[PDB]
């Protein structure tokens, strides 16, 4: 099976284009016109497979996108390109309303030509696969609110739509942009809402890998505020194994929240990232000692947790790794790999 | 108060405009493009007055809208510019994307800014009142499938946004981003999401005009499917009544839904029609016999109803007319402005 994947040179999208050749019989072409945020490194070990195809390009860009949907005749699309920088053009765009929300309409109208220009059996086996995220859901009961033992609600896929940032609002535009034009033109789409990924080739500057890091440099470990933040975090490599799952057994017109079926405080992540800094790279002091409380950022939301029930249900998915076994794994691929990130840190990176 | 309104010259807009002068001690300032659907004659006895303005230009034109705010320092802003046409793009965004989502993403920018360098006094007072659809909340269960007196359904401020059309999915995607904006920015901002208007200087090939217009040309009056099709319709006078009342009486941060308080078939509606025009405007032979069947639309929503509970609980608001008495007013309107009808039928109304 032939999936064009959208965002291939990110963090999610590495590890879902390093899963499809290093276990799967499938073929894929990527698009990605490498902002700040692509990599190709991140795809090094895997770029010189005959089953992978790289194609520079923008998702507005309907010509382009056009020609490579005809050359490339795809079974199937994974559209992970997003920006996830709320940014403030002078002239026009912000970056972030110009590719998650028109990049979304622009790839969504050359699929559906692509889709309905296709022949009756490929036609019904074509699906176009929109990976999303949880906080398009808004937010949830914080257990200092709930008092003692009530069981607390989750994120659930009929759970209502509530946007919060800019960020989340265009993720969630983006989602309904899909369902319409399932709804209103009969293409094959799916959707799925994943929580907080982390693991391997994650950009320096994200919450994890700083903090392993700064502990590694000498340097101050933020917890903001209270450390007071709830939120689900799935291994990336799982997320990965779920949404190739959903895109080969996924059923046109279903929705999926994945999840790594666990909750867990800021404060706690610090914690335990030090705990496994002290186990594995003793040192002279303990890592804790450059914790350090820092500034809060405004009415941000207080908890993430998904629910990932039904995807378990009807497809069968169940995360490998606890967040246990997965912050383990970061960590190891942090030390590492040190000439990674220094290429991200230099900038070198963005010259392929 | 002085009150910024964008899309003052379209159908509802129009009918807010005249409103503010007729029966208020506000002053207006009216931003619209005049595209297709806007047309300065809905406005003609309204637009000498010193207490109204108009301002030709288009929402996603930052600088122009930036230099009005600046000029007219608004107390508030009463946001109905839309595209309603679903069209496609050889170059780029369609226009409904362009206008109803970049262009409240624009909107919102410049009202923020402004909002910001207010003035305590006059910041706390601000609000963005954001005028939507009911279609945002997806389909409600038909008569006909609750099977006898179960009671069905209505939309509430709290039902889940599920749009099934590539134009409910923009507006969906601005009220998202009116939200977001409060939440994230602290903008004062306010969401209202009614249901069908009809009324005085509706344009000829909208449903209700084009039943009474087809009518007393003596032509057919078609129907689609089994005229199952559920609808609430609200006339616009009273839309435009409560719209004022909740920029100037609403809460930040609050939704109301508005509607008419009713429930009708389309075939009701012909129906209803075609009695009063037989009354009024009698003819030997009924206008019912008129009435022709043709084909329908594929997969449309089957019913809209909303429960304007909570603008009647905590804003005292509820319709003066019903869909009877409203239906009689509409009917004599049409057949009082044959010259409105004509310059809209002509093209010769895009002339100012
Ligand atoms: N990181 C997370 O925790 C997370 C959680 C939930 C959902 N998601 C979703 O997963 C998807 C991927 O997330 P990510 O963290 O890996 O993103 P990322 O920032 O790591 O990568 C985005 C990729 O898309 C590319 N891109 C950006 N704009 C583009 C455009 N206009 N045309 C083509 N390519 C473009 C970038 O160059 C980059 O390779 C997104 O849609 C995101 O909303 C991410
Ligand atoms: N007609 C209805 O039944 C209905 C029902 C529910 C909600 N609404 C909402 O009410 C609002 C107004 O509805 P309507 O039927 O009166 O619209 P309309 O089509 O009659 O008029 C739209 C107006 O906006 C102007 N406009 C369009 N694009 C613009 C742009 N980019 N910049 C500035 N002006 C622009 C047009 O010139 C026109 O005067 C919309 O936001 C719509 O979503 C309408």
């Amino acid at each position: 099976m032939k999936i064009l994947i959208t965002g291939g040179a990110g963090f999610i999208g590495s590890a879902v284009v390093r899963h499809i050749i290093k276990n799967t019989q499938d073929t894929v072409v990527n698009i990605d016109k490498l902002t700040y945020a692509g990599n190709l490194e991140s795809l090094s070990d895997i770029s010189e497979s005959n089953r992978y195809n790289f194609e520079h390009a923008d998702i507005c860009d309907s010509a382009e996108i056009t020609r490579i949907f005809e050359q490339y005749q795809p079974d199937a699309v994974m559209h992970l390109a997003a920006e996830s920088h709320v940014d403030r053009s002078i002239t026009g765009p912000a970056a972030f309303i110009e590719t998650n929300i028109v990049g979304t309409y622009a790839l969504l109208e050359v699929a559906r030509k692509y889709w309905s220009a296709l022949g009756e059996d490929k036609k019904n086996n074509f699906r176009f696969h929109h990976i999303s995220t949880d906080e398009v859901y808004g937010d949830l009961p914080h257990p200092d609110e709930v008092e003692n033992s009530v069981t607390l609600p989750l994120f659930t896929e009929t759970t209502a739509y509530a946007p919060s940032s800019p960020y989340s609002a265009s993720k969630a535009s983006s989602d309904h942009l899909v369902r319409a034009w399932r709804r209103t033109y009969g293409l094959p789409t799916i959707v799925t809402n994943c929580s907080n990924n982390y693991g391997p080739y994650h950009f320096p500057e994200k919450l994890i890998p700083l903090v392993i890091l700064n502990a590694l440099e000498g340097k101050p470990l933020p917890i903001y505020g209270k450390g007071d933040q709830i939120r689900d975090w799935l291994y990336v490599e799982d997320h990965a194994r779920a949404l190739h799952m959903v895109v080969t057994e996924g059923k046109a017109g279903e929705t999926y929240n994945i999840g790594g079926h666990n909750e867990k405080k800021n404060l706690d992540v610090v914690f335990t990232i030090c705990d496994l800094l002290d186990e594995i790279v003793p040192k002279a002091t303990s890592y804790r000692e450059q914790i350090t409380y820092v500034a809060d950022r405004p009415g941000h939301d207080r908890r993430y947790a998904i629910d990932a029930g039904k995807i378990s249900r009807e497809l069968g998915w169940k995360p490998l790794e606890t967040f246990e076994s997965g912050i383990r794994k970061t960590v190891e691929w942090y030390l590492a790999n040190t000439q990674w990130v220094n290429n991200v840190k230099s900038g070198a990176y963005q010259s392929w």
